């Protein structure tokens, strides 16, 4: 059975199990059992499965050169699946969050989860919550026996927390730190002195990385017992690395990629995000190109936002964009051929997420 | 040491540790640090601290008629203060964010933690999701090789799951079932048959008992290693009734007492929201009555707000309230002999935790 096939079969099982969850032991009637399901749906799937589907490809790696019983097998790809989706529910739950915390519009293509005609803010807060309690009503009902269940779930909350954290790190990224007070409404930057590579990288490891690639690697290793096969500060380091690279990819298509291919209108520039294109710019710019940075960036005028997009094309952003990329190649192959040493299967299955992420 | 100081003192440890480790391991700057810590300090303090302190005084009573060396006694008194901490923050993070998806204006005679004029909706959000990860770092730090962090956790995680289906319980408990549906703005509902004893005791059940009551019992059984001196289902049924007249006591608070007492403007009426008054009056009222509460119930108006109100005291639910009351008593009391059978002990504390609640 097909990997993919697997991965949502198993998403049907889970579906199931929490819906009747709620029915026998959570008094829960069936037109919000509906209501459930159809929010489920609508914020966990529609996307490419990249991260759960990371665990179950390192597990694939691992089932491939270790002797296993069938049934084994079996057990350790649905613990796959469901580690998978327990990730890509944490996913679910940031995503419908976040789409709240900045306003937006769209995500994939519809509407975001909140701007449902019956849902709204009141209770996608709520239906966010639910979604990462959801993680953990999976965990305890499938792993309670699991030798790795300690281990999964102590990593869960650390890159949970690092997740959250992140967030913070973005929300804030165009306030001056020596100014932060809740007290005190906050003034968008004047002069950018923090939009610099160091701080740029702080945001992105926290926000994206642990729950991008170092959660989905590291349970596929759990999963299958394996964690003594990997040395883990080389993971930790690929999955940083790869997963910046990932951001920098998100923050150019916000800004270059037309709205019926990203899924969505981009407002960076409006949000005045510390995104790769402004660090980079600033890093590169002239005292006037400066000004008028800081005369544009961050406004939501779209006369405003135009003059940003002219002063980034301008700057040849495309060249700096390529060298960073063959950068990020270079560590990326190194970090892998050193992964090679205690274990050739997971550094191939690196080599695989590292192709993914190149492509998309 | 007395209870009430050794819980505070803990309260500052826990901080201290979580904002040291922010830094050394979350890379945190220290005008991100300063607020959080006052983040902390805003949403986690200031209340009575009873959920915090029944998980003390539980374990306290199991000190009493149990031989431990002194270091013993310390360790499991930090557990317990540890623990209701974690219950302390579980019920931030709930605040916050049912503050957000409230509109709320105050919460113990302050503003909501999202109108500090530094925080805003899009700040607030992460920090309560911020909220509840601290709960599951304070675990895995100070009871990583304890006995109990495993049924701790799963605890933890099962109230904080009922927590939020009770919360989608309460949000949607002014539109009509049938009509649900993420893909139609909801209508409240126009006949109120949903405004019945037993739907809002699913309400309550869900939204306050498990994390108000079954969480700081159980929690203080599980640090004393004491889950077999009880019978579970007794303290299951206690926790759901005390707690169930908690919030009929909110309930009526909301209406009736003085805002300056209550630390903020209720508006249960105004948001339609099914709270014993009106279930209660909904009981008891003719044809008449009953019209003219569908007339005004869930309306900003404050001429129909007032309207609501009248018809309350000319109800004359005091009696209904005192009845109910002398009900909750004669259940309560003798929950606890039953609980006696047993431990004597658990009884004790169970007695305390309901004079506590008859009291406030
Ligand atoms: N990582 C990052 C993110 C945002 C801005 C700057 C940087 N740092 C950096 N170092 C490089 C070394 C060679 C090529 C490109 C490079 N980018
Ligand atoms: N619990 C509740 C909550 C809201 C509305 C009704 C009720 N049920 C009820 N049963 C009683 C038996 C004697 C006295 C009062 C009573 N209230
Ligand atoms: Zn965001
Ligand atoms: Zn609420």
């Amino acid at each position: 059975m097909a990997s993919m096939e697997r991965f949502l079969s198993v998403y049907d099982e889970v579906q199931a199990f929490l819906l009747d969850q709620l029915q026998s032991k959570y008094e829960i009637d069936p037109n919000r059992a509906r209501y459930l399901r159809i929010m489920m749906d609508t914020t966990c799937l529609g996307g490419k499965y990249f991260r759960g589907m990371t665990v179950v490809n390192v597990a694939e790696g691992f089932l491939a050169v270790t002797q296993h019983d069938e049934a084994t097998k079996e057990r350790i790809l649905h613990d796959a699946c469901v580690g998978g989706w327990m990730i890509e529910f944490l996913q679910a739950h940031y995503l419908v969050e976040d789409d709240i915390m900045d306003g937006s519009v769209m995500r994939r293509g519809k509407p975001c989860w909140y701007r449902f005609p019956g849902v709204t803010t009141q209770c996608a807060i709520n239906d966010g919550i639910i979604l990462k309690s959801w993680t953990q009503i999976m965990a305890w009902h499938y792993f309670a026996d699991r030798p790795f269940l300690k281990d999964l779930l102590c990593l869960f909350q650390k890159v949970d927390y690092a997740t959250a954290v992140g967030q913070m790190y973005d929300v804030t990224s165009m306030c001056d730190s020596n100014k932060l007070d809740p007290e005190v409404a906050q003034p968008m930057t004047t002069d950018f002195a923090e939009f610099t590579p160091a701080i740029y990288k702080r945001i992105v490891k926290y926000k994206t990385t642990f729950y991008t690639y170092l959660l989905p690697l590291v349970m596929g290793l759990l999963v299958s017992e394996a964690a003594a096969s990997v040395e883990m500060n080389l993971v930790e380091r690929v999955a940083h690395l790869i997963g910046e690279y990932f951001q920098v990819q998100d923050d150019v298509m916000d800004c270059f990629t037309p709205p019926e291919q990203l899924g969505k209108v981009g407002t960076d520039i409006e949000d005045a995000k510390c995104s790769w294109l402004a660090v980079t710019f600033l890093g590169k710019a002239n005292a006037a190109q400066v000004a008028e940075f800081k005369a544009n960036y961050g406004e939501k005028d779209p006369a405003k936002v135009a003059v940003v997009k002219r002063l980034y094309s301008k700057a040849n952003l495309q060249a700096d964009f390529a060298a960073y990329e063959a950068e990020v190649v270079r560590e990326v192959e190194s970090l892998i051929e050193q992964l090679k040493v205690k274990s050739p299967t997971f550094a191939e299955s690196v080599a695989v997420v590292w192709e993914k992420t190149h492509k998309r």
